[PDB]
């Protein structure tokens, strides 16, 4: 019995370094989600300090099974220390994805997780923007210049050739400076603007993507242009009023969002939100059960907690491409 | 950044093939358990058929962190298909353990899981028997001749040189036959008896270990000799009356046992059991907070759901031994 090991370099070589593989994988997984052909138990958070602990110091286990023609199971096991970049010069998040053959349940692949996690999260923004952003939008905003922001930006630019300007803000000015400098050279024909505050960045974006590590909301509803689509990838950035005031609120998975201690659950627990109030789950937009944007004045909020089936589908596509190209290291289980 | 990969062969070479490493690792982990120096979120079960599914068709995620001098985090991700041995000639269970450095949360080891899982489960029986079995017990019973039974038997014989006879039963006669034949040659001075039914095996054991895959209890209280210690490793074998009638009931972890849909929770939900009724958690016996066996007429039941800290502590000890011996395959994460 063997397993394929794919490090981040191997993942890049097998196509994991381009958005399209993730967009393809997620369109499939989200269709399976809409058709309920998956299983996704709740994610446990392992924290060393469940009391007295930074919200981004954790390891999350994210198991899932996707059914269908090419059923697959697996887990993403993804750790985080808020401190890693500033104190250790290391990426915040790290970890592994294990894929399992659903016939036998045996593990068949062990793969590095963080590039795939970041790219599938960027693909979530792409697919949602296809349904929820103004068609042909020109102005993109990125808040937070870490690995998630970098990939969000890369993928949007790969997937939307009409983007003209990119407003970028980070609380840490130097991170923003270097981020825009790097990108300005990567893409000379797009105009990147390092902004002075978040309000300037948010106010000027037709699509706004949050990519920070914060536990306190700063994005106000009146910052948002009519017609804006906000992909709230880092979840906590957005004031509650935005959930209430947006014309349409979309999540990836309601049961995961309407979960004890979370923003949506809190509005629900008060009498300020419900499932009736929710516009769609993302998969329902992909499959066409529910329409997306219907006019260009609508302000639309996506609040995606992240779903294990996204990681597992992404990793499975990449595993397959790697096997096709004989990329990776064959390990024996026994 | 690197991780050590240890396949089952590497684990054996690093000492993982002898009970003592597991006994040492678990004595440590169970002391940390008694002192509450750990974190162990509830295990999710991923099942393809949560409705219409065999109870042993699943993959379980088992994360934990152990504190102390050599704090460690990790996860056991362990799959099962009941069908694997009979239909595919494959071991029922399989999987991987990932170890994580708690300073950065980065993964540092990827290890095969099933030998370690089976051995740490055998160590649970050893440690409990040290506290709960009649001193110098001569007659051991094993029900179920798969990998768990094999390791339970190996470890008991390694750890208790006074065992004279071993009664063995399996529902599948041929499995029992070959099991005792193999062992009789491995240990010519011990007497192995293949029994005709479970009652004969259970009735004749001073320590009884359950190692089957069943969802229906068959072990009756009146089968048990006064003085017996039952290590109910496969959980479902034991009739409810035994929980009620045993002089002392011990679990590994109450919060895990007193969990919705489980035997103990059910007796609790009725008014037939409580935490007051429970004799000890295993760690409390190890640390001496609560006495073990106090006389030789007591009938004692251990009901251990299995704890992630056992796997993680075991894997960590083995990882360390392997590094000391330069065993295993160095992988690059990136
Ligand atoms: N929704 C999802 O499925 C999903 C998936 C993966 C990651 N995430 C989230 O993405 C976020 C970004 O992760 P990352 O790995 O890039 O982190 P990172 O540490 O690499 O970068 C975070 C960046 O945000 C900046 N920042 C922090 N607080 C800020 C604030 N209040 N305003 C402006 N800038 C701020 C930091 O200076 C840093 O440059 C994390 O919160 C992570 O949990 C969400
Ligand atoms: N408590 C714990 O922490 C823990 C840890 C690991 C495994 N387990 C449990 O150990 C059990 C044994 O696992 P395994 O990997 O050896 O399985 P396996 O399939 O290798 O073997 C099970 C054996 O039991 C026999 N059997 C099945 N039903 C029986 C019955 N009703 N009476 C008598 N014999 C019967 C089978 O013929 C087979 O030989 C599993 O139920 C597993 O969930 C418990």
């Amino acid at each position: 019995r063997e397993m394929l090991y794919l490090n981040r370099s191997d993942i890049e070589q097998a196509g994991g370094n381009h958005s399209q593989v993730y967009v393809d994988a997620l369109t499939e997984a989200l269709t399976a989600h809409a058709h309920n052909d998956f299983v996704q138990p709740l994610k446990p958070y392992l924290r060393q300090d469940p009391e007295n602990g930074h919200i981004a110091d954790r390891i999350i286990a994210m198991p899932s099974h996707i059914g269908g023609e090419h059923a697959i199971s697996g887990i993403k096991w993804i750790g985080s220390k808020h401190d890693n970049p500033s104190k250790r010069n290391m990426e915040r998040a790290s970890g592994v994805i294990i894929l399992n053959d659903p016939e036998t349940n045996y593990p068949i692949a062990v793969m590095e997780a963080s590039l795939i996690s970041s790219m599938r999260t960027a693909a979530v923004s792409v697919i949602a923007a296809k349904h929820l952003a103004k068609k042909g939008f020109k102005d993109l905003t990125i808040i937070g210049c870490g690995l998630i922001g970098d990939k969000q930006l890369q993928s949007m630019l790969e997937q939307f050739d009409h983007i003209e300007r990119v407003f970028v803000y980070d609380q840490f000015s130097e991170a923003c400076a270097r981020f825009v400098d790097r990108w300005q050279q990567q893409r000379p024909e797009i105009n990147f603007i390092a902004t002075e505050n978040a309000k300037e960045a948010v106010s000027n974006g037709e699509v706004v993507i949050t990519c920070t590590v914060t536990d306190q909301p700063y994005i106000e509803y009146d910052w948002l242009q009519k017609g804006a689509f906000i992909s709230n990838i880092s979840i906590m950035d957005v004031h509650k009023e935005v959930f209430i005031k947006a014309d349409k609120v979309v999540v990836d998975d309601w049961s995961q969002c309407n979960r004890e201690k979370k923003t949506i659950n809190q509005l629900v627990l008060e009498g300020k939100f419900s499932k009736e109030a929710l516009h769609a789950e993302l998969g329902q937009l992909v499959t066409g059960d529910i329409p997306g944007r219907e006019d260009d004045d609508e302000i639309i909020l996506l609040n995606p907690m992240g779903m294990a089936i996204e990681d597992i589908s992404s990793a499975y596509f990449i595993y397959q491409q790697a096997q096709q190209q004989n990329i990776g290291t064959t390990l024996n289980l026994y």
